[PDB]
RNA sequence: GUAA
């Protein structure tokens, strides 16, 4: 409800980007209305929150050829496929860049 | 190996408290062998290590009745489950306590 | 463990 996401798609994958409002408590998960994506693609999660969101919101894609969390130092690491990505492969991605012009943020 | 686990089994969850040496590399992911557990319990992940290691490691107990994802100043946050528990719902634990006197890490 |  109070947490606000944004979804650029690419032939590849289709990022998933948050943006959190101040401090979140857990309860909120029970009310997080994830966006819908297309499941022929691999999703990449990247947002700045705590630990418990981002494993939350990557099990909600496990029905997809493959989660990939981002991080900034690195790029996009595989942590779960079923695809020919393998955990722990790393998807060149740089959110920072891509994000650049501004996204309105659904 | 680069890294050491510990699980301490209660009769409400297996607590599985991960340590790592150095910075690690998403290349070990491809490598990590997973502590085998009571399936008819639920998982408590804990461990000082990035996001997506814990993303990698709570996917892989999802066949067991939850996942919840430590996190020092609340308490253990279901993030998946199948059992009575919901996601949001906060596990009463303090791991740093339950870790004093030192437990094996194997 | 609020992108170790």
């Amino acid at each position: 409800a109070s947490m606000k996401f944004a979804v650029i798609d690419r032939k590849n994958f289709t990022l998933i980007h948050f943006e959190i409002e101040k401090p979140i408590k857990p309860e909120i998960l029970k009310e997080i209305e994830i966006p819908s994506v297309d499941t022929r693609k691999g999703v990449v999660i990247s947002g700045r929150g705590p630990i418990w969101l981002h494993c939350f919101l990557a099990h909600k894609y496990h029905h997809t050829p493959f989660v990939a969390v981002y991080d900034p130092r690195l790029g996009a690491v595989v942590v779960q496929s079923h695809s020919e990505l393998r955990e722990g492969d790393v998807i060149d991605v740089v959110v920072e860049e891509i994000l650049k012009g501004g996204v309105r943020h659904v």
